[PDB]
Parts: structure tokens; sequence; C-alpha cells
């Protein structure tokens, strides 16, 4: 018992919390159905994306329900959170397509379709129904200004030019919540630093709505490499989850390059292995250098689980 | 032997680390000399900027040596890390104010004057004294402009209009640890979020430069409240740490007003108390709430380190 939320800690996979006793009594005492989202705009996910879903997985080994959560809807839209510039809205054409490889790829490191694992739900399927009469008098009435004002979030934008459109998302991510939370019995939310905003806006909805139906919401790091350089892009670009983008090879690459000094931290970050293992490879790390092994066993590990075993091998099969 | 840095952890004090082996080892095998700093943009601080000084004297505790720095010349100038717009340059008078309202808050946080205890420094001290061929020959060389774009602090400004003033102040914080770290010997730099581009700008240059000097830099989390509404600014404005703009009794009522779900936190945050201690209040608290016991404490413990105890009680005095 309380072996779930140990393990995050070790391998430090929580930042943020709305309420930390709550959260280990639920993790400990039940079932936990938790969700993260994506919002399709852009064919395929980079590593910068991975971290907060490879962490459901690990809520889900533990015996909890994960909820990959694909943004039809909102993705219309755009979320204007960490921006300073007006995020174009898309096509219902390019979102359309978009949804068709992003949903591809949360199926190869989800597995769907049993009777009661893994759910994949589209927040056009909701959304999609209600309008502008319905949402102004069923949820709008429940939102003040003041709160939405002053949220981190907005300050960004609000100092140059924030739409309605964009101001006005918030609350379509406080509306998924409050659904799968009424629908799938959805407690808790996961999403980088970044959802910091929107998930608070969702727990608080609910709560003013109709009193929070032990509703709590965590946040995951952000990946830093130690030379304050940003992980995930190099220079041809961002490092994508699509062999068509980015080669198992190219992929694989990445991974062994990363240095000593964050080499184990990104160990514990993308990797199941175990403490006595990764301590294993800690100590060969400071003490053989010249192996490199702790960057090769990320480089395999990581390259596995996202292009099989099979590609793996044709990560290192060019010379 | 290795109790700093297990308390920093149990209270969560510490969010990013620039190599997190070399740190620890570091805060065991010696005394550390690290350092903090504030640009006197303001006659005062509010709570906001007390969280990552309060930390400076938990690494005095356990007998390192802290350093307070003062920014008499990159106050001048202006730090456009997490911001939007440019920030308007103030005259060499506002600053000159500012530094003194400031200046003399930090000597009731620290013991300034013992012959090896806490060192208070300015640095216009130095950068006053360098020129323009001076310093685009002796430092500025050794910047690339490759590793200073792309940082994440500069995407935000990048996108509407970044000054070369603006530009150029990581490469005026990188200098101020490079001398420090070479006049006191000071090997970590602790900041908040926003500056973990500016503290990695700093360790890159004397890598560059001259060998990096066993210097680090780790960051604090950012004080969240559980409703996700900002800590710190309440809608009169800020909670500051001068008596002349927040009364004591206001300073007093901000604290008791805590929520449950974050108080412990605050708790552990902003007092010294102890793991028994804090978990006494944790068990009244989950217990026997409309006591509201830890808010009590929290109030008094905060209120007695910024105003003295005498005014602690001129914190309830008024009714
Ligand atoms: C692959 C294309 C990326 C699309 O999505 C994102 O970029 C991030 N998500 C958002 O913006 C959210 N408003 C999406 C959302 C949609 C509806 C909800 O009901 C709740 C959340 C992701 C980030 O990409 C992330 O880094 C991992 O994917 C982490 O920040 C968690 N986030 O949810
Ligand atoms: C009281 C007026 C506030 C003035 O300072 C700040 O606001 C923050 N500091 C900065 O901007 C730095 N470029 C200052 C600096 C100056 C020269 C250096 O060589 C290194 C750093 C503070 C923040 O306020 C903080 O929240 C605590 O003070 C935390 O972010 C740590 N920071 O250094």
């Amino acid at each position: 018992t309380n072996v779930l939320i140990e393990d995050l800690k070790w391998r430090g996979l929580i930042y943020q919390q709305t309420d930390e006793q709550g959260i280990e009594d639920l993790l400990n005492k039940e079932q936990v159905t938790l969700y993260c989202g994506a919002d399709p705009t852009a064919d395929s996910l980079h590593i910068g994306h991975l971290l907060p879903f490879l962490t459901l997985r690990r809520f889900q080994e533990h015996g909890h329900r994960p909820i990959v959560l694909i943004g039809g809807g909102t993705g219309m839209i755009g979320d204007p959170s960490g921006k300073s510039e007006e995020r174009v809205l898309q096509t219902e054409e390019q979102v359309d397509k978009n949804i068709e490889g992003i949903s591809k790829q949360m199926h190869n490191i989800f597995e769907f379709g049993t009777d009661h694992g893994a759910v994949l739900v589209n927040n056009r399927d909701w959304l999609g129904q209600i309008s502008l009469i319905s949402f102004l008098r069923d949820y709008g009435k429940h939102v003040g200004v003041n709160y939405m004002l002053g949220k981190d979030s907005i300050q960004s934008r609000l100092e140059h030019g924030i739409s309605y459109t964009e101001f006005t998302y918030t609350i379509l991510q406080a509306i998924d919540f409050g659904h799968l939370n009424r629908e799938l019995n959805c407690k808790i939310q996961v999403g980088g630093s970044d959802q910091w905003g929107n998930i608070t806006s969702g727990i608080e909805l609910m709560r003013r709505m109709y009193g929070q139906t032990d509703a709590y919401g965590l946040t995951i790091p952000l990946v830093t490499k130690s030379d304050g350089k940003k992980f995930g892009k190099s220079e041809s670009g961002a490092v994508w989850l699509d062999a068509e983008k980015t080669s198992p090879y190219e992929f694989y690459q990445f991974w062994i390059n990363q240095s000593d000094e964050d080499v184990i931290k990104f160990l514990k970050y993308f990797t199941f292995l175990g403490k006595e293992e990764i301590d294993r490879l800690e100590q060969s790390k400071n003490e053989a250098p010249h192996l490199r092994e702790a960057q090769k066993t990320l480089a395999e590990e990581v390259t596995k689980f996202i292009h099989g075993e099979d590609a793996l091998n044709d990560a290192i099969r060019i010379s």
C-alpha cells in the first residue's frame, strides 16, 4: 500500500497538486479514473508531449483507469495557455486529419478495446451538442469574470490582444472534467504545468455548479536540460513520435546524446526500470563513464516502447 | 549528514536542478556559498518574493554562507524573464530609492555585519566599471546567439518586440555569477522558476569562459493556491513586507485566511517548525477543523519573523 504515490515521488513526476492529503488518501483507498487531454494541432506528438501520457500508464499499473482525451471540439478554438500570440484557428478539415494521426499514436501507448481498461474519448462528442443560449445559462452563469481574470495564463495574452474565443477556452476545458467526472467518474486530471490554469478552472466549475465530486488535479514537471536549452527541439526541429517525421534511428540518437548531468533523471522519467536497476546504472555511470551505459539503456528502452523492438534494431541498423 | 537536502525535500522547496548528484555531494562534502538576487524595482517586496530568500536562511542553518544580491546595475535595464511587454527603464533616481527600501528589508531577514556570515552585494559595483569594447571582447565573445535564441524566456518576447537591451540582460546576470563565483567562491544560485533561464545562462558562460568552477543552479517552486488564483495578490493588491503598505494586521489576516487544502504546505514553506510539530498541526487540522489551528500558527509564525513579536501583537490588537 502507498506504493504508487511513493514511486511517482521517487522519480519526481509530480509538481503541483490541488489537495495533497485528499489525493494520497484517494490513491490509497480506491481505484481512480483520471485523464489527460490532447488538442489535435499536429498529426503527431513529439517527445515533449510524452511524459504526461507515459505517466498515465504508471497509474494504470497500480490498477487505475486512464482516459486519453482528444479535443475535436476544443482544437477548433485554440488553447492560449502559455501563449503570446493568437492561435489562429484551423479548418474543420485540418483538425479532422490531425485527430487521425494523433489518435493512432495513443493506440501504441495504451490498450484500447477492453471492457474496463483505458478509454479514449473525443470532446466534440458533447460540446458539439451545446448551444449559445444553453451554454450561457447552464454553465456560463457559474463562472466569474474576476476568477478568470488574474488567472496566470491570461495575463500573458491580456497585455496584448486576447479575443473572446481565446479567452473563453478554460470554461471549455472545465466542462470536459465535469462531464467526464459525471459519466466515467473521473476524479483526477493530469497535465503539464501550462495546464494548471485550465485544470483548476475545472475543479472550481464543478464546485460551484454542484458540490465538487472529490475532484483533484495534479501536474508533471517541465523536462529541463542541464544547460537550459529546450528539450525535444534540436535545430532541425522537434523529435516526433512518427517515424515518417523523425526516423527511429534519429529518434534513438537523440536519446544516446543525453548528458551525464541528466541521463539518470531522464531514466526515472521515461523508462519502467526499477529503483535498484536505475541505481545499478547510476553507479556504473559515475565510475566507468566512457561506457555511456546509462545513455545506451535509455535510448534502447524508450525506442522499444515507441517504435517496437523491430525498429529499435533499425534504430542502429544503418551505418 | 545529508540532513539539509532531506529537509528541503520533505518541505518541497526544490523544483529544478542543473546537476542533482553534484549538488547532493557538494551540500554534503563542504560549506557552500550560494546567492539569490533582487532587482530594485519596488521599494518593498511582497510575499511572492519571500520563499526564495527564506530558503537561503534554511541553507545558512546547516552552516552555509548566503549572499543577498541587489541589482543596482541590472535594475537599470529590466529583466524580461516571464514577460510579455517591454519593461520600461526607470531613472537612476527611482532605482537609488528602491534599493534603499529593499536593502532595508533584507536586513530584517538576515544578519549582515559579521566577519564570515551573510554578505549583501550590489552588482553596479562591478558592471559599472565595464565598458562596451571591454564587454564585447572579454565576455560577449563567449556567448552564442544560437544558445540564447530558443531559450524559453526569450520566445515570449521574441514574438512581439524584444529590444537589444532587454535581450542582453542574461549575459548581465551571467557575469554576476562568474564574478561572485570568483571573488566569494559562489557555487550555487537559487532563484524562482522564472530565473531558470538566467541561472543556466551563467553556468554556461563560466563553463566556456574558464572551466565551470563546480557551479550549480537550483530553483524553488511556484507558490500555487488550490483554487488556482494567484497567491500574494488579493484585489486591493499585493501583500507587501512593508508595514507602511500592508499593515501587520492586514498581513496577519492574509495568512489566517488560508484554506485547509494548502495550510500545511504553506506551513512547510514559510515556517521553521519541525516535522513532528508540523505533523502535530496536521492531525488537529484534519480532525477538529473548526479550531483553524494550522492557519492560526502560520499567521503568528510568519508575522513574528517579518514584523517582530511586538507588531505580531499589533497584528491582533485592533478590533
Ligand atoms: C500532440 C498535440 C498537442 C495537443 O495538446 C497539448 O499540447 C497539451 N494539451 C492542451 O493544450 C490542452 N488544452 C488540451 C485539453 C483538451 C480538452 C480537455 O478537456 C483538457 C485538455 C498537452 C501538452 O502537449 C503536454 O505537454 C503533453 O501532451 C502537457 O502540457 C499536457 N497537455 O495536455
Ligand atoms: C523585490 C523586487 C523584485 C526584484 O527581483 C525579482 O523580482 C526577482 N529577480 C530577478 O528578476 C533577477 N533577474 C534579479 C538578479 C539580478 C542580478 C543577478 O546577478 C541575479 C538575479 C526574484 C523574484 O522576485 C523571486 O520571486 C524572489 O525574490 C524569485 O523569482 C527569485 N528572483 O530572483
